[PDB]
């Protein structure tokens, strides 16, 4: 309803939106962590860790929250009557500091698949024994990228599927592949190089790589289907930067899997007609790190992107992921249970490994107002109606009467606490989902003169009126 | 727009009133239990007292379907006509007296008032006949929704702790709608004492199965449209009488450290738990809520005595009336010595109201913002009206006729399923048709002169 | 009443008898939002 | 006048110290857990 006919031609969401006159910044310091690079260290009888593996290899999110439009107002407000009207926050320029200092943890696995080098033979090689596994390490890949929008950041894997049936299952087959998306979580594992699957279904060795994404199923950011949103709320914004280079040239050591054809040789003879395994595998080396390639520390000026989303956050929610190699360093430290022998005793001494971490997140903020008619509200219910969930936003439909209320009773009991511990209605769909969170709704400056961020932006912008406090001269 | 509004923005008042009321009422039974064929299931007598609850639902009919002498103040397209309840009135034709109650076996320990000795130790079935009074109340409830009530319950425990037998179940408050019949408190708070008191002699008979509950205020006016209650009075009263004890074995032990340990006689703990008696107290002609007139112009809620649906709500409840009056017949009128073997004694207990009621006559003009507004607010009220349309469907049907010919055609007829109107028919409680009664004068009724003397213009014709 | 070995309370004490405390919060004025806030100057001013 | 009725009154406002320059300058803010090994960041004590 409303007199014209729906037309399928998107609007970009700087058609309805207005830009207001102010903008503020608050936010948290900083963060940190520590873990075990490798695994969690956990009460060994108990399945409850003690500590959680950790490293920078572990992908990052961030779920930020902004308090109400309605609710938090602001000195000069005069532009709106709240019945018609409501308001919402915009992201102008965000920052990511990271105070770590720069440097490689690395990591491996005690038990490898390794048959030999490849790379100079001197000799021909064995024959497949018995779990001739060794315990070898490498270096990643290195990776610097950041993630900016309203909806979660949405990876990619592969999978083992369903095969359609014909060959009946055979234990030792090679099992059918699949590519599948999926939301991104915390701790999740950056690719080696080495492709987003699942190692442990997929590869019954388990030797096969490093503990750390032997154990998960690394994931990898897709442009294709993210930016393809027709909004642009899932990310509108990013920057990325890898790099990597070979090392070292191997083969597996197990039965072959499936078998060469011998039209593609000539026959051997000796051991030499004995074919040595053919499955070759590369060695992801990192490359030196430089001061230049740093993407954080850095402000950024965020004003056109490439949806019809304009750093518009709704649901007073923004989310950012941050993805680095360079902190990854990871520290070696002993505590001797005898101190007193004067003699170096291995045993004596137990190592120990931990982990740094050091975040930062600083967000300018434009507010902003909305006009509402039918066309509107249309859309945006249309859109995503959860948003006209939460914020009414004054109003149901425009009638928006309410809804002879419930009002609340549980606010102490008897231990009952079913009016809920099995808690309150509406969810989070996504709370399903772990990923990392913290509340900045209590810290917004009215001005932003007060951190070295923002005046930046004032100095980028430049100053219309700049403070004066009549001081100095009168 | 959001945000209920005072009814009397968009409601516009005419100028005719009207009267009707009932012709009385009158009421009898036996307070303490109902009386039923022993063997059967069937009632022989209800169970009626004054501590019951009283609830009335009337009727009016559709005053858009009642032709005015001239009707043609108003469009019946554009507009519908809802009644207006100007003022209220309760009669009341009993002398005034206080009855009572008791039980037969109650638990109890001793007096705990005066004791010149420790007591003696709990026997088994101690429980005595004891009576006492309950509370003095006066109220009443006006609206066009259910009056809310609320009470004390037992909820699902957390499961953590097992349950043992004889172990203390957690509480609840639950709201419910009032059903006629009901127990007012009797001091003992709104709970259900069947659930929580396994020992059913823990009060007197007239409470003890059912669930003596107690309007909440709060609750109640925090409706936004005030239709629960647009109106109501209270008056209740209570003093202590006796203090006594309960006799069975403590639930929980208390702290040694809060007292200090006896010996011999003084080892063992006595009962620690009392309960009061509690006492209505003299009753006055003076504090009658009844037999006056109301006059309802502003009201707590923007309701203004706007009665939705032809639907309007009484709710009363008083104890002065309570009087149990005591008969007694002769199995045999021959002997002239006295036996009690030869009376056989009964109570029969007596009720009587009267209700009155003005109404003023009110017209809607519509637009949308109107239409929905109120469709908002409840919608099943523009289905009582003709507005709201709803296309139908049907193309096709095929008779086969006819059926009892026993060539099969299928098995048929289903479609009872929709005289149901009524939500609450569930709740059974008391009811009174009005529809007949109307008049279109004040003047031959004892109440309604009233009305004009209050408000003036006495117009009567010319003798 | 608490766990007769322990020392954690297992129901709170609670009677009318008791006297009641209340403390209310309120959230500062000076950060919360008016249809017209202009009357003002929060530089020279505040609100209570 | 209200200094000398409350001080702690023109804490909570703005107004950290006595004419119109603002500012309480050590540094302030500092956070060190997130997940649960190091010892907590209530090791140290609430100092508000």
């Amino acid at each position: 309803y409303l007199p014209p006919v729906p037309v399928s031609k998107v609007v970009s969401t700087d058609e309805y939106v207005a830009r207001t006159n102010i903008y503020y910044h608050a936010g948290t310091s900083r963060l940190l962590a520590v873990g075990h690079p490798y695994f969690p260290i956990k009460k060994p009888n108990n399945n409850k860790i003690l500590v959680p593996k950790v490293s920078g290899l572990q992908y990052r999110v961030f779920r930020i929250h902004l308090p109400d439009p309605n609710k938090f107002g602001f000195p000069d407000t005069s532009f709106y009557n709240p019945d018609t009207q409501r308001l919402v926050w915009a992201c102008v320029g965000v920052e990511v500091g990271r105070g770590q200092p720069l440097g490689v943890g690395i990591s491996g696995h005690p038990l490898l698949n390794k048959l030999d080098d490849t790379e100079n033979a001197s000799a021909y090689a064995a024959n497949a024994g018995v779990d001739n596994r060794e315990c070898i390490s490498m270096d990643y890949k290195q990776t610097q990228l950041c993630l900016i929008g309203c909806k979660p950041p949405i990876g990619e894997h592969w999978g083992k599927g369903s095969p359609c049936t014909n060959v009946a299952v055979n234990p030792g087959d090679c099992p059918p592949l699949e590519l599948i998306n999926t939301v991104i979580q915390d701790g999740d594992m950056v690719d080696t190089g080495f492709g987003a699957m699942d190692f442990t279904t997929l590869q019954a060795n388990k030797s096969e790589v490093p503990l750390d994404i032997c154990t998960s199923i690394c994931k990898y950011p897709d442009y294709i289907k993210m930016v393809s949103e027709p909004y642009g709320d899932s990310l509108f914004f990013y920057l990325r930067r890898e790099q990597m280079f070979v090392r070292h040239l191997f083969n597996r050591a197990g039965a072959v899997g499936e078998n060469v054809p011998d039209d593609l040789y000539i026959k051997g003879s000796g051991s030499t007609a004995n074919l040595a395994s053919s499955n070759y595998f590369p060695t992801p080396s990192g490359s030196m790190v430089t001061s230049d390639a740093q993407i954080f520390n850095k402000p950024y000026w965020l004003q056109r992107a490439q949806g019809h989303n304009n750093g518009i956050c709704w649901g007073n929610q923004l989310f950012v992921t941050v993805v680095d190699t360079t902190r990854s360093t990871n520290m070696s430290l002993c505590a001797a249970i005898s101190t007193s022998e004067t003699t170096y005793k291995n045993t004596n001494f137990k190592e120990y490994l931990r982990h740094g971490e050091e975040y930062d997140l600083q967000f300018i903020f434009q507010l902003c107002k909305i006009t509402l008619t039918a066309d509107v509200m249309t859309y945006i219910h249309s859109m995503n109606s959860t948003i006209l969930e939460d914020w009414n936003f004054g109003l149901q439909p425009p009638p928006g009467g309410t809804l002879e209320d419930t009002y609340r009773f549980v606010t102490s009991q008897a231990i009952a606490c079913q009016k809920h511990t099995p808690p309150a209605p509406k969810e989070d769909p996504l709370k399903k989902y772990t990923f990392w969170e913290v509340n900045l709704k209590e810290k917004f400056s009215a001005d932003l003169d007060q951190f070295p961020l923002g005046r930046k932006f004032l100095l980028q912008a430049g100053l219309k009126a700049k403070p004066k406090f009549t001081l100095g001269k009168r």
